[PDB]
């Protein structure tokens, strides 16, 4: 009886199950080979790779499943590795998972259970500090140009205040220095609660304890993925959403507490004065630019544990479609749909197109709601940037386009038709230029505005200015719209008796 | 022996040949059923259709052949059909056809040769004034709520000074006597099923249709005016043209994807007075939408050649040019060749300026409203790596300029929906979509996909491999 959000090797069970899983038995090198068939995979949609034999493993460290929640075939549901993440049907479309997200922030939320050391695979083997050797790990090397090999693209940091009162689960690249030390780089938006600030203020900035963990429950890997919500715990709604407490034991060297099925837990201490250059990685934009930026915290990797045959989950960033787009986009989206619901916004729906790169939020507007504003495009467009730019939904979104109920926001082919045909360019988009830029945006750090960091952002008014006022119809010019129903019917019957394929 | 070029049976017989052309034999209602199936056609890039059993139609008027540019499979050479229309090989590339058309100007001119009224099977059956009824006619009603019945969609107007103009130009019928079309006794010619090098010329000429074909247009001389039709055209309507006399053009499904409702303005009215036709004859559809019909793959892919041949003309560091399907020819894509715009000595700002005046205030960028600017990395004719650019590559607003002065193009959607519609001016834009260091030197980055971003070897390793994996 499999849980694919509570388990990681139930999620790699149901994967095979559903023949979206391939077992790469023969030796696969670390060194870009991985990473480029990783790359082939995703780009066409294809089954997910198992390596089980990778170049320099022992025994049980480890194999590399990779695309975890990259796209594939409709017919199994082409969402259905985000899915089995929270445990859904696997055909569940991504808007369903989006409102089932939302759904979950309903729930009570359901603190972790502590269970027994003796029951949980990541204490099944225990290494101490001399024995940390992280180099002879068969770490993959990602892009061509990486600055160094990354070994976290798909775990969960797991850090703490000194009082153990606020636990935060998130995930950072993670990028091996040397034999003994990691450095991440985190990027996020400014003005909310650091984890690094309650040691800094005690005096212990160099020595944060940190646990980093792989293959944890799949619910808990989606959920510390992007923005939630300064308030709520990450755990305690991972809980909500396996409808259960996430099973964790502690560290061996120090008072975190880590999922006790996860397949690797390395523990050890950062230092937020001794830093490390941390080179290059290829990102979500599609490129691997040169240049290492500023220093880094250097992370100290003291123990670490895992369990027989551990398998290292990994995420291989660039082009559409991979777990950037997929999960970063979409919980972007669920957050930026529940903002607008508490704003009072008309708004139906809210995705990130995988096309765009993650760069754009399309709003499905409701015109009913909309008219009932009485409002005109240039007063609801400032209005929509305040309230997302303005904060920490719109960190990464550089381009927010309103359009009206009749565009399917998840059918890329209207939302291309909608952008390119109802917005004037440039007189119908609201620049926002004392708003903070991601940094991470190619036009943005590969121009001067990476100094500054503000602006480049805006609001693209695609809804007609009668659509603002009144009922407005019009005929859309395709197969499915164009015609009566019955019309569609029909022709769609005999399509085959026409001559048809 | 087929020389599709030249001759449209010879057209509808190569598709027939690649299995590119439905020869639908079932009874088929030209209000709504005939524009349905072939939009369902387009958009799959499936085979044309011919019908060759209108409601309503006698034994040589007519049968209707849909989607004569339409998209096909990528085996047969997706852009096939447009290739015919040229003579070239189906399975050439779209930019080897604009590359082909640049060529083309260089060729000497065949003006049309007249043959005799015997030799044109155009001249099969004559109808005099009393015998025209074009209501008559199964002409298809395309969409829900067009303003009427469309005969002219992808035939040839035909005009000529008292002592020559060919067109390309929605027409509508009005009633029994009379045809309107969009823009005292001014004579003109209406034909079908011209030689396809003749309708793709007029698409955006009589003399430069001859350098395509490399030879002459067998033409001949309509029976009420001193017009010369092309020999082999399936129908032939001519009579008198007033500017005196209007009618609302009553609306009709567009290259942009929308019927806008109960919008019309008067246009000149034509009076037919004689037609002339062969044996079973097809009309040529063409049914505007959604992308990709013909109003995208031949009026764009003409925009393209022109932008093209401008840009060398200008001095411009221009490799080639494109108008996406996918943004309805409402953007040209310029891909640079950095070593020329290095040369240059060049800014953003200025660039995009002489860009823009160059393209915007010439009769070449009317249609086009937005002009993006990519370097040499980008394979403008893939939308994948066209959007990944546009995307990442400028920033919103700041990277755009707009040019207010410039004429718009009418039809364009936010300027019809609006008030700019009252002007028709402004609402254009040139977006730098090219890294500010691209300006000055070399900017070597990383590509993060399997085809780019790897050492071909190893993706020539993978691909190998590929099914001893475990892959399909
Ligand atoms: C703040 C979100 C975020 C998403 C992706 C990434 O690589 C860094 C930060
Ligand atoms: C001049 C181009 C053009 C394209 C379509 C249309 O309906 C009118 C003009």
């Amino acid at each position: 009886k499999l849980n694919p959000a509570l388990e990681f090797r139930d999620f790699i069970q149901v994967l095979k199950d559903e023949d979206d899983l391939i077992e790469i038995t023969e030796e696969i090198d670390p060194n870009l080979e991985v990473g480029a068939i990783m790359r082939k995979a995703y780009e066409s949609h294809l089954p997910a790779p198992l390596f089980k034999n990778l170049k320099g493993a022992s025994k049980d460290l480890f194999s590399i499943l990779g695309c975890p929640a990259g796209l594939r075939s409709k017919e199994k549901g082409d969402h259905g590795r985000i899915a089995h993440h929270l445990g859904l049907d696997p055909k569940t479309t991504i808007k369903e998972i989006i409102d089932y997200l939302l759904e979950c922030k309903e729930k009570e939320p359901l603190p972790p259970i502590t269970v027994p050391v003796s029951s949980a695979p990541c204490k099944t083997h225990i290494l101490s500090e001399e024995k940390i050797h992280l180099q002879s790990l068969p770490t993959p090397y990602l892009h061509v140009s990486d600055g160094g090999k990354y070994l976290q693209t798909y775990g969960m940091w797991i850090l703490q205040t000194p009082d153990k009162k606020w636990t935060n689960w998130s995930i950072a690249r993670g990028m091996v220095v040397d034999d003994k030390h990691i450095t991440g780089l985190v990027i996020k938006p400014q003005h909310i609660r650091q984890i690094a600030d309650s040691w800094a203020a005690i005096g212990k900035a160099n020595e944060i304890p940190f646990a980093l963990c792989f293959g944890v429950p799949p619910a808990a890997i989606l959920v510390s993925s992007m923005p939630i919500p300064e308030g709520v715990s990450e755990s305690d709604y991972v809980g909500a959403i396996l409808g259960e407490s996430v099973p964790v034991v502690k560290c061996e060297t120090n008072d975190l507490m880590v999922p006790a099925t996860s397949e690797m837990v390395f523990e050890g201490t950062l230092s937020l004065t001794d830093t490390h250059l941390e080179g290059p990685f290829g990102e979500m934009h599609g490129y691997v630019f040169k240049s290492q930026g500023h220093p880094c915290p250097l992370y100290t990797v003291k123990a670490m544990s895992y369990r027989d045959n551990a398998i290292l989950p990994v995420s291989n960033p660039g082009l559409c479609t991979d777990e950037t787009h997929t999960l970063i986009g979409s919980l972007v989206a669920t957050e930026a749909k529940e903002l607008a619901i508490e704003s009072g916004l008309p708004i139906l729906d809210a995705f990130m197109p995988y096309e765009a790169q993650a760069l754009w939020l399309i709003l499905k507007v409701d015109l009913k709601g909309l008219q009932a504003l009485k409002t005109t495009p240039e007063e609801f467009c400032k209005k929509v940037g305040d309230i997302y730019f303005r904060t920490k939904v719109g960190f990464i979104v550089h381009e927010i386009i309103l359009v009206a109920d009749d565009i399917d926001i998840f059918n890329f082919k209207e939302v291309i038709w909608a952008y390119v045909t109802r917005h004037t360019p440039v007189a119908d988009q609201m620049a926002f230029d004392d708003v903070t830029s991601f940094p991470l945006a190619p036009f943005v750090s590969q121009s001067s505005r990476s100094k500054t960091m503000k602006g480049g952002k805006c609001v693209t008014n695609c809804i007609f200015r009668q659509q603002y006022e009144r009922s407005f119809d019009y005929i859309t010019c395709n197969f499915e719209k164009g015609y009566p129903k019955g019309l569609v019917d029909k022709v769609n019957e005999n399509w085959k008796r026409y001559g048809y394929k």
